[PDB]
Formats: structure tokens, C-alpha cells, sequence
């Protein structure tokens, strides 16, 4: 059926395409979606390069021309330049040579394609051509600032897509949720003074001591945007690590009450999976299950009438990102999800997480009615919170 979940992917984002895939992140996720038959139930959407004008909704002209255009256009030596871009591999295939100067050039070109791929999917959902969508896209975008690439990001795909929704379709309210384990500093910057888009980040913060070092609970916006930047910053380190119970409690007490009050017209998700188990201690440190992300997706699908697009950001462990991508797409298709273990449903969130949640709720009680009514119940398990709503 055509009114269903869309997927966007493009082999031109790959360093090396290879049958029987070795094989990087997005090629592996695409295979898992193909192999499980989820792609078959989905509408596959054709991507394209973002235009230079589209990238300039977020980034400076200078940034866009430097990283967004083929350097050879400014310049026997052509045949020699083309030759060393490529290398023949032990599978008998060819790829972009990762040991050369073309590694970062190609990644920036991949980034330009990633933005257009996301824009295409977002517009089909926002317009009702599609219901839902997931963008299988690389590199990530959420750390790229107006004039600064960083943390493997060149262009902020999700922020560009939001700017174009506002400028082309006049979308009144957009919610961006960012659940990559790292703060989306780029996205925060792009909308910091704008009350028409609510940015909500869940991230490891530990009082400024985790990459990229931004995203304090204090940072609530500037000007008329005051109140519309929510940093659900976890602090306390890994004593113990954050897991399913902690993120589920954060959705119950902070994310869903604020997002529900805001009442967005479209939801965009910066969907990194580096919080799932399999991402050791400097990269991630947390141990969410892949299946928890299927549940978080289903929660957000209750907003904006279900007009939601998830865009892959970080995540490295192949099993983890494939398990998680599978759970999110399955949720978007409306399939029944694997139930969360009794263990997770019974578990009270750890003390560091409760403290973190209460700090944010305190700061944002000033700006949201849903946090003015009551006392905190952040320390309850899901079963307990369920039990103690009734009577
Ligand atoms: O998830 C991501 N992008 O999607 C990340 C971007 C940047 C990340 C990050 O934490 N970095 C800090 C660690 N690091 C390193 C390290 C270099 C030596 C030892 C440990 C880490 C190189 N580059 C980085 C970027 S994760
Ligand atoms: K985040
Ligand atoms: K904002
Ligand atoms: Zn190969
Ligand atoms: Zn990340």
C-alpha cells in the first residue's frame, strides 16, 4: 500500500558497495531491513543531493561551497587524480580509498546526499504521500554547526529538513527529538531563538565531561525561544550505566508531557543508536536494548497524528544498530513489538537518573504547565507509575 512507511537509502553514500556484505553501517542496516522483509512492506523513496540553497537554510555560504562542491571542478593529472580515489579490495570489488585525502572529501559528498535523502522523505510524510519514515543515511549530521563541521558531521540533515518545512510548507510547530547518546549541538544552535520548533535532546552529559561537552539542562533557549530547548542531560557517569528503565522514565516524566503540551504538527527524530548496549564507555557507556527503541518510537507516533520521520545519526556496533533499526521500522509499520522483559517493567530508575530528571523538571517547570501541577514521580518503575495513576 502506498500510504505506509517510507525508507530512503542510496548506494552513492557508500565508500564501497559489495554483494554478500567488510560492509559498513548503512549497508548492513539496509540488508537487515531487506532480509527481514520490512523493506518489502515499505515504500522505497529515491534520494538526491541537497541543493546549495537548501544547505544554506542552516549553514553559511562559505561552509556550503567548501564542503558541498567537487574540488576537482576548481582545478593526465585528472586521470591520475581519479585513479588514486579508488582501491581494489580483497573481495575483488573497488572502493573509495580510506587511506587517502579523498576519504573526507567523499564523506562530505555523502553528507550532501544524506541531507537531500532526508528532505525527500520528510516532505513525502509531511504532505501525506507517506504515513511514516526511516532514513538510512550517513554520515550523521547533528553536530554540524552553522560554519563548523565536527564529530564526523558536515551538514545537519535534520535541521535543514526542519528549516524547509517552515519555509516551503509554513509548518507551524515542529518537534525534534534527538536520542543519540551525544548532544545535538548543531540542532540546538539552529533553533535556539525559535519557539516554533521544540528541540529535545536525551544525552550523556556528566557535567560537561562527555563529547561534545555542550547541552546543560540550563540551556533553555534565548529571546522568544526561551522554554523551547530541553536538554534531558544525564549526569553521574556510569554508576550505574543508564538503561531502559531510565530512558523510559525520562519519556514518562519529561519528554512526553512537554511534547504533548507543545502539540507538534510534525516530529523529526535524530535517531542515533550509540546508547544501546555494545558501545563501550568512551563512545557510549549506556546499555539500552534495541527493543526499547521500538517502544520509544511508538510513543512519539502518538504525536503529530503519527507524522514522524527518524533519521539515522550515530551508532557503531553492527548488531546493535541493525537490531535497533529493525525495532524502529517495525514500530513505524504498526507491527506488534516484542514485549519488554518483566525485569525492565519492574525496575526503578537509578538514583543518578532520577536526580538528572528532577533537575530538568525543576528548570522547565517555569515554562511548561505539565510540570507546575505536581510533585515528582520520576523514581517509580513503569508498573508502579501505572498502578499509582488509577485510584
Ligand atoms: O557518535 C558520533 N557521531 O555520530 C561521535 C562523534 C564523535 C565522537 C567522539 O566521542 N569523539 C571523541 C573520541 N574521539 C577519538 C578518540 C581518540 C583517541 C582515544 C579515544 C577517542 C577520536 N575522535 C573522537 C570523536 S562519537
Ligand atoms: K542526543
Ligand atoms: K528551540
Ligand atoms: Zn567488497
Ligand atoms: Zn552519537
Amino acid at each position: 500500500p502506498r500510504f505506509t512507511t517510507g525508507l530512503v537509502y542510496d548506494t552513492l553514500m557508500l565508500k564501497h558497495q559489495c554483494t554478500c556484505g567488510h560492509a559498513g553501517r548503512i549497508q548492513s542496516i539496509w540488508s537487515r531491513l531487506q532480509e527481514t522483509g520490512l523493506r518489502g512492506k515499505c515504500e522505497c523513496i529515491r534520494g538526491r543531493k541537497a541543493t546549495l540553497e537548501e544547505l544554506q537554510t542552516v549553514h553559511s555560504e562559505a561552509h556550503t561551497l567548501l564542503y558541498g562542491t567537487n574540488p576537482l571542478n576548481r582545478q593526465k593529472k585528472l586521470l591520475g587524480s581519479l585513479a588514486s580515489v579508488f582501491v581494489r579490495l580483497p573481495c575483488g570489488g573497488v572502493g573509495v580509498d580510506s587511506d587517502t585525502i579523498w576519504n573526507e572529501v567523499h564523506s562530505a559528498g555523502a553528507a550532501r546526499l544524506a541531507v537531500g535523502c532526508v528532505v525527500e522523505l520528510v516532505f513525502k510524510v509531511a504532505t501525506g504521500e507517506l504515513k511514516n519514515g526511516f532514513a538510512v543515511v550517513r554520515p550523521p549530521g547533528h553536530h554540524a554547526e552553522e560554519s563548523t563541521p565536527m564529530g564526523f558531521c558536515y551538514f545537519n540533515s535534520v535541521a535543514v529538513a526542519a528549516k524547509l518545512l517552515q519555509q516551503r510548507l509554513s509548518v507551524s510547530k515542529i518537534l525534534i527529538v534527538d536520542w543519540d547518546v551525544h548532544h545535538g549541538n548543531g540542532t540546538q544552535q539552529a533553533f535556539y531563538s525559535d519557539p516554533s520548533v521544540l528541540y529535545m535532546s536525551l544525552h550523556r552529559y556528566d557535567d560537561g565531561n562527555f563529547f561534545p561537552g555542550s547541552g546543560a539542562p540550563d540551556e533553555v533557549g534565548t529571546g522568544p525561544g526561551v522554554g523551547f530547548n530541553v536538554n534531558m542531560a544525564f549526569t553521574g557517569g556510569l554508576d550505574p550505566p543508564m538503561g531502559d528503565a531510565e530512558y523510559l522514565a525520562a519519556f514518562r516524566t519529561v519528554v512526553m508531557p512537554i511534547a504533548s503540551e507543545f502539540a507538534p504538527d510534525v516530529v523529526l527524530v535524530s535517531s542515533g543508536f550509540d546508547a544501546v548496549e555494545g558501545h563501550p564507555t568512551p563512545l557510549g557507556g549506556y546499555n539500552l536494548s534495541a527493543r526499547c527503541f521500538g517502544y520509544l518510537t511508538k510513543q512519539l507516533m502518538g504525536l503529530a497524528g503519527g507524522r514522524i520521520v527518524l533519521a539515522l545519526e550515530g551508532g557503531h556496533d553492527l548488531t546493535a544498530i541493525c537490531d535497533a533499526s529493525e525495532a524502529c521500522v517495525s514500530a513505524l509499520l504498526g507491527n506488534e513489538l516484542d514485549p519488554l522483559p518483566e525485569k525492565v517493567l519492574q525496575q526503578r530508575p537509578n538514583a543518578n537518573a532520577v536526580r538528572s530528571m528532577e533537575k530538568v523538571m525543576e528548570i522547565h517547570s517555569k515554562y511548561w504547565r505539565c510540570l507546575q501541577r505536581t510533585t515528582s514521580t520520576a523514581g517509580r518503575s513503569l508498573i508502579e507509575a501505572q498502578t499509582c495513576e488509577n485510584e
